[PDB]
Formats: C-alpha cells, structure tokens, sequence
C-alpha cells in the first residue's frame, strides 16, 4: 500500500498470543516480540498487558527518553485513523 502501517484495535489486539506481543503506546503502534527480553525491565512486564494500551503504563513510569527513541526503532506503523475522533481509550491502570 501506500500509507504507512495504520493497525486497528482488533487487529493488534490479535497481535498478544502466540508469540507475537505488540503493544500500542501514544498515537502509533510497536512490535516488541524480538525485544521482550531485551528490554532493559523485562519480558514480563512487558508481555503483561499486551495488544492494548500500555501509553498509561508506559507513562507511570515515565521511561527515559532513551526510550523514546528506541521505541521509534521499534515501529512498526500507527494506530488506524478509526479510532483517532476518540484517542481517549479508558484501560486498565495497574
Ligand atoms: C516502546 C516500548 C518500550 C521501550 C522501547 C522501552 C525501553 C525501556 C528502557 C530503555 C528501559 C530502561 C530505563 C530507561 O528508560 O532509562 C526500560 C525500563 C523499564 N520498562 Fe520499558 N520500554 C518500553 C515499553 C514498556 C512498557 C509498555 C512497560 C510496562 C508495561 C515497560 C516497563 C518498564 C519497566 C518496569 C522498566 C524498569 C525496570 C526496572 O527498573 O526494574 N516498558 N524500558
């Protein structure tokens, strides 16, 4: 195509099984499936969530913004323009 990678809800919700745990933090989504242990923190903590919004999470602990950065190396496309009216996605806190 010739957009970017815009993903759906549904669709990266499917995309936490299996092996493959995306997650989607501020307006644009993340594939970490080959970063779960990697990740400077975990796979767990990482992999608990998953296919959602973990910004919230993400966010509690602020992250460096090494972070920032290295999340972009990490993505993969963006959250599809459907649910963009309505960024406000009221989750779980933790
Ligand atoms: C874009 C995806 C993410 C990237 C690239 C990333 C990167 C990093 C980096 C570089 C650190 C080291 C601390 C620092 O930033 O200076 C870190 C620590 C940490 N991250 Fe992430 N992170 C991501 C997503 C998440 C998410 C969604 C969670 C929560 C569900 C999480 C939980 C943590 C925790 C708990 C630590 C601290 C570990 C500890 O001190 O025990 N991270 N992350």
């Amino acid at each position: 195509d010739k957009d970017v990678k815009y993903y759906t809800l549904e669709e990266i919700q499917k995309h936490k099984d299996s092996k493959s745990t995306w997650v989607i933090l501020h307006h644009k989504v993340y594939d970490l499936t080959k970063f779960l242990e990697e990740h400077p923190g975990g796979e767990e903590v990482l992999r608990e969530q998953a296919g959602g919004d973990a910004t919230e999470n993400f966010e509690d602990v602020g992250h460096s913004t090494d972070a920032r950065e290295l999340s972009k190396t990490y993505i993969i496309g963006e959250l599809h323009p459907d649910d963009r009216s309505k960024i406000a996605k009221p989750s779980e806190t933790l």
